[PDB]
């Protein structure tokens, strides 16, 4: 194979986010050398002396353009001096599986080709996420270095002629012009190392009894045509014995069947209606790359993401891994509800409240301070890998149903009557006019930081809300030293209720308002009544204090979660 050097002209917009670089498919296939430039920049962060012995893992969610970009990664990694590439069969590898293999075989890191729940196909998105040797996403120091290189790059090395068959398992060796060591590409089964790790975390025998036995839990798992479909089939159906019909949408499609792979009540509607029937005991959906999940009980019973980490926390010792390893700590992002706190308080186990994004969870896990973490945005994880894991959360729930022998509906009722209930809801006000929003935030801040703000009585209907604390949440990471200021406007009431305003805006189009409402309840009787009814006083107070309808006009929210 020959090594060619291509003279390239650098790009200004290739700044990698926390989830790597994402741009619509079109930018990648039209902008000459966009992909090649970025890939050579990722490889360039690996210094020469380390390339021969380095192994990089490559894989993706299977959306359109994935195969063309993997063939580009191979040719540039090969010309650049990287000794070996472990590619998942057909290029398919979920984000939890790539994290698992990097750690397993001690790789330098890996390149994950996914834009998570963002749509796929000719007119959709495409992303290139870079993960490091601990198995987790590359930290700011590394993402900005890639960004410094991309803006000033003049040339990239490539083996144009080299091509590998992604469908054939085993080792492929290639010789590169004048170079003494051959380039090795290893095609690995997409599910095997991942299922082997899960085989030692959970008790696949209790689960084989649960899914196959006389009692047989009837489940419906929707993989929304994304990467976890091969995994559902081989692990839940072939190994655990769930009938073939338990796996819906489990064949990776390039456009995700047109529709977005986003695990929620709106996008996973087809599964929510199939669940409403009553035939199934448990239902579940996952996103494009498998690190997020949605849990459903009989008759469509929505198990809120914030309640879900709390239930797994309140029964964590039902899982063999936690029994043999112990629980180092619990954690959640600040917008997420207080249910995990009520479980954490019942034990001498530490609870961390972190801002939004994996980096916070990853750092504490690497510091051996975190075992189970959750987010209100359909995210659940543990320290078994350094990424969230959607299928791990489903087998953790099936292990709890196996142990308990109760329904999902009953596990949450018994949970709310022990720990009390955190009625949680999230209001999304997608893209608004920035000035009004910043006023709504600034005036609110001023009003929150007052002498008479604290301790005061706010009230409407059922409850009396007294302002115990009020701020703009900031975090000082204990591991990397970072400080993340003004992460969110908090309103904390003395009973346990809370209102959180988060402004996720854009210096490109406008600004998104996110309103999260967490209201605590302890009464045995009010605990089971509907969340929109019970949360109404605080939603009206949130609009009356923020004056959102006043400075932005909008009455109703775009999305309700
Ligand atoms: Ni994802």
């Amino acid at each position: 194979v020959k090594i060619v050097t291509v003279k390239t002209k650098a790009y200004p917009d290739q700044k990698p986010g926390t989830s790597g670089l994402r741009k619509r498919v079109k930018v990648f296939q039209s902008s000459t050398n966009y992909a090649e430039n970025f890939i050579q920049s990722i490889i360039s962060t690996v210094e020469p002396a380390q390339r021969q012995e380095a192994t990089l893992v490559v894989g993706g969610d299977g959306r359109f353009y994935m195969k063309e970009a993997i063939q580009l990664i191979v040719r540039i990694a090969a010309a650049n001096g990287i000794g070996r590439l472990v590619i998942g069969q057909n290029g398919i590898l979920s984000t939890p599986a790539v994290s698992c293999i990097i750690r397993k075989i001690k790789a330098i890191g890996g390149i994950i080709l996914t834009a998570s729940h963002n749509p796929g196909g000719p007119n959709g998105d495409f992303g290139i996420k870079f993960n490091i040797s601990n198995g987790g996403p590359a930290p700011e120091a590394i993402t900005d270095k890639i960004f410094q290189i991309s803006k000033t790059i003049e040339e990239y090395a490539i083996c144009p002629d080299l091509k590998v068959d992604l469908g054939v398992l085993g080792k492929q060796q290639f010789d590169l012009e004048n170079k003494f060591k051959p380039f090795t590409v290893e095609i690995v089964d997409s599910v095997e190392a991942y299922a082997t790790m899960l085989r030692n975390i959970f008790d696949f025998n209790a689960l084989k009894e649960l899914l196959s036995g006389p009692n047989r839990l009837k489940i419906r798992i929707d993989a929304m045509h994304g990467v976890v479909g091969p995994y559902v089939k081989k692990i839940l159906c072939e190994e655990l014995g769930a009938p073939a019909n338990s796996a819906v949408n489990c064949v990776p499609l390039e456009d995700f069947g047109g529709h977005h792979p986003d695990p929620n009540l709106t996008y996973a509607a087809d599964l929510v209606e199939t669940m409403k029937s009553g035939e199934h005991d448990f239902g579940a959906a996952f996103d494009g790359d498998g690190d997020r999940n949605m849990i459903l009980g009989k008759h469509g019973f929505f198990v809120n993401p914030s309640d879900s980490v709390a239930v797994i926390a309140a029964n964590i010792f039902s899982i063999p891994y936690f029994q043999q390893t112990g629980v180092r700590g619990f954690a959640r992002s600040m917008p997420t509800s207080g249910a995990l706190d009520r479980v954490a308080n019942a034990t001498k186990i530490a609870l961390y409240e972190t801002p939004t994004g994996w980096k916070f969870f990853g750092n504490l896990m690497d510091a051996s301070k975190l075992s189970l973490c959750g987010e209100e945005s359909f995210g659940t994880g543990s320290d078994h890998i350094r990424e969230k894991d959607g299928l791990w959360a489903v087998l953790a729930w099936l292990s709890i149903l196996a142990t308990r022998k109760q329904s999902v509906e009953d596990i949450l009722k018994d949970h709310w009557h022990k720990f009390g209930r955190n009625f949680f809801t999230r209001y999304d006000y997608e893209e608004v006019e920035a000035e009004g929003a910043t006023k709504m935030m600034k005036d609110l801040e001023a009003l929150m930081f007052d002498r008479s703000f604290v301790g005061k009585q706010f009230s409407a209907n059922d409850k009396v809300y007294t302002v115990e604390k009020a701020d703009n949440f900031e975090y000082h990471d204990p591991v990397d030293g970072s400080v993340s200021k003004n992460q969110g406007l908090r309103l904390i009431f003395a009973d346990g209720s809370r209102i959180i305003f988060r402004l996720s805006g854009t210096g490109s189009a406008g600004a998104t308002i996110r309103l999260y409402i967490d209201s605590y309840e302890k009464d045995n009787a009010k605990i089971n009544q509907d969340p929109q009814v019970m949360l109404a006083p605080l939603i009206s107070i949130a609009l009356k204090v923020s004056q959102l309808q006043e400075r932005t006009g909008r009455t109703a929210p775009t999305v309700i979660t």
